[PDB]
């Protein structure tokens, strides 16, 4: 089986409620006097106040006007309203019936572990919208961490905020060694954290009374929502690849090429770790004979350094760098070496994924002499040859393509791109975030049909949630359009534009730009954070399991499952996808945003985001 979702509908449509409206000739204070006394939830709005029931025994002041009314259901400001009211009743019961405790913008609710000196509550948020006149509630469940030590530059007490007893626990105040410990204890399973959320939702819906709602109501056929299941692309290296780990096994490259690698190796290795030195060019052989059977032929340069003589680039001047640096100096943020390898790499990279280390060769020393091959000759074919076989079918091999494809994405080198067109001819992509939603540098991207980069081009500003300006948007449309023409000798005739966050930008001027050119278009909004859960319930051993590739679709909005994490990770995070052009069948729309999640040619494991607004520098 059953598909589910954390969403519940109620049975009343939001016209159909009555409420009490009081006029004012914002008002702050009075909604504060009236709720301290009579004990009753309430909701303002500029001057107006809305509650749920007459208020009685006024500490002072005289409305204007008192009504006992429904509401407009075309007014916009008659729905924040409703919709803050909503939620303040819900806050209001949680906290008296169910002992939470409004915290934050969160509502914590119980107990489950302490470590060392964190205490870790869950903290459930609840989220109210009103959609075709149907109010519909959302619900979330995540982690508030509060330090155990009283006192004897930013304190808190509880929802009291003071920030410049007890001290503040957050993940900046951590301390090194407790970061590892906090985010084990996170994780939750699908089905710990499915029922944790149902349970408590649940026990509020029993002690609730303004609205009512179904025995059952968190199946998405409750929830006017519509399940679509979608195949998996195919990948093209040569030929047509069913799976990216079978074309990385047993294909070419699409596209290969020469490499000159400046290695950049730390002298720790031999000074601490006792680690020999014909192991690297063990290591670096296997590395080539895997890419020239791969069609790359990586051409070697050692460059043995320190900290002296730094001047910005040391010795690699933008080029190709394979790192050799120690874990415990890479750990260390406050070392040199980490902010340069960072700089060097960006923020979309992992520092830890394409940078060796002494676990690695350790692993490598581990598995050489499991094997029976701890001794062969780097130069000898045969040897190379026997040891890449024995590779491939552990689980190292896969640490190897995270350093190879490393260095392939950053040599110009494109290992596939997908096998069949998708429905759109082009795609540009605005990013200005992170991956988990932080804000970040701005970077729009074009992208052809098959996955291919055509342009792209810097973002500056854009802090938090800004327009982007209209003089730099048109600009860099026409710049962007421009460069398609040269490339491909033509013009688009359907356009999609894949933003990261919400469309603040103006609409006339994209519509003017295309009708100039005479091009199509479609304009889509990805929320990376949707602050939601998807899974299947099987009742007969009583588990919920993500399924990727899942869709749950409803009006002009849908959210995707693209990902099939394992059960030690954690629980997969959804994609919101949101349509505000319609000009294409909003199911194509969905089909591409998936297709072109497959295109993680950065790293040997599937992404959760689209290649538009998730791709490297340059």
């Amino acid at each position: 089986m059953e598909a589910y979702i954390t969403e519940m509908v109620s049975r009343e449509r939001a016209n159909e409620l009555e409420v009490y409206v009081y006029v004012f000739p914002g008002v702050y204070h009075i909604m504060r006097a009236w709720q301290r006394a009579n004990d009753l939830p309430l909701a303002y709005n500029q001057h107006t106040i809305m509650a749920f029931s007459p208020v009685r025994h006024m500490c002072g002041y005289t409305p204007m006007e008192t009504q006992k009314r429904h509401i407009n259901i075309d007014s916009p400001f008659e729905r924040a309203l409703l919709e803050r009211l909503i939620k303040n009743s819900l806050i209001f019961t949680a906290e008296r019936h169910l002992h939470a405790k409004r915290v934050g913008h969160a509502l914590r609710l119980n107990q489950v572990q302490q470590i060392r000196q964190v205490i870790i509550y869950e903290a459930i948020e609840l989220y109210v919208n009103i959609i075709e006149n149907r109010i519909s509630i959302g619900f979330h469940l995540t982690h508030q961490f509060e330090y155990v030590y009283t006192l004897q530059v930013v304190h808190s007490n509880g929802r009291q905020h003071y920030t410049y007893l007890k001290p503040l626990c957050t993940f900046e105040t951590m301390q090194p060694q407790d970061v590892l410990n906090v985010s084990k204890c996170i994780k939750l399973s699908a089905s710990k954290r499915m029922k944790c959320t149902y349970r408590w939702i649940q026990q509020l819906r029993a002690q609730y009374r303004h609205l009512t709602f179904a025995p059952n109501p968190f199946t998405i056929a409750q929830n006017g929502y519509k399940l679509d299941q979608l195949s998996t692309p195919k990948v093209h290296f040569h030929r047509d690849y069913a799976t990216v780990v079978s074309g990385m096994k047993t294909g070419k490259l699409y596209k290969g090429g020469n490499i000159k690698i400046s290695v950049l190796f730390d002298e720790d290795f031999y000074l601490k770790h006792h680690i020999t030195k014909k192991d690297i060019y063990q290591f670096i052989a296997v590395l080539q004979k895997i890419a020239i059977a791969q069609g790359v032929n990586m051409t070697i340069s050692f460059h043995h350094f320190t900290e002296e003589v730094e001047a910005l680039q040391p010795i690699f001047a933008q080029t190709t760098v394979l790192a050799f640096i120690t874990s415990t100096h890479l750990s260390n943020k406050k070392t040199r070496s980490y902010q340069l390898l960072k700089q060097y790499f960006g923020g979309k990279w992992d520092i830890a994924s394409q940078v060796i280390t002494e676990k690695t060769i350790e692993a490598f020393q581990k598995i050489l002499h499991k094997h029976g091959l701890k001794n062969f000759y780097p130069n000898d074919e045969q040897h190379c040859l026997r040891v890449i076989d024995v590779l491939k079918n552990e689980s190292f091999y896969y640490t190897v393509m995270n350093i190879l494809l490393g260095v392939y994405v950053k040599s110009g080198i494109q290992p596939w791109i997908l096998a069949n067109t998708t429905h759109s001819d082009c795609f540009i992509g605005i990013d200005v975030s992170h991956e988990n939603g932080n804000s970040a540098a701005g970077m729009m991207n074009v992208i052809g049909s098959q996955g291919h980069l055509i342009q792209q081009a810097p973002l500056n500003g854009i802090l938090a949630g800004e327009k982007i300006d209209d003089t730099l948007l048109a600009n860099l449309l026409k710049q962007m359009i421009k460069a398609y023409h040269t490339q491909f000798q033509r013009f688009p005739k359907h356009i999609t534009i894949h933003r990261d966050g919400f469309w603040r930008e103006h609409t006339a001027l994209v519509e003017k730009i295309m009708s100039h050119y005479e091009i199509t278009y479609d304009i889509v909004e990805i929320i990376k954070k949707p602050n939601r859960r998807m899974a299947f319930f099987n009742s007969v051993d009583n588990t919920f399991s993500t399924r990727q590739g899942t869709v749950y679709q409803r009006g002009n909005e849908a959210f995707l499952c693209a990902t099939n994490p394992q059960q030690k990770v954690g629980m997969a995070q959804p994609i919101k996808i949101h349509q505000v052009t319609k000009t294409l069948p909003f199911s194509h729309i969905i089909e591409d945003v998936y297709n072109l999640s497959f295109l993680h040619i950065h790293a040997m494991n599937k992404m959760r985001l689209p290649a538009t607004i998730h791709y490297a520098d340059l």
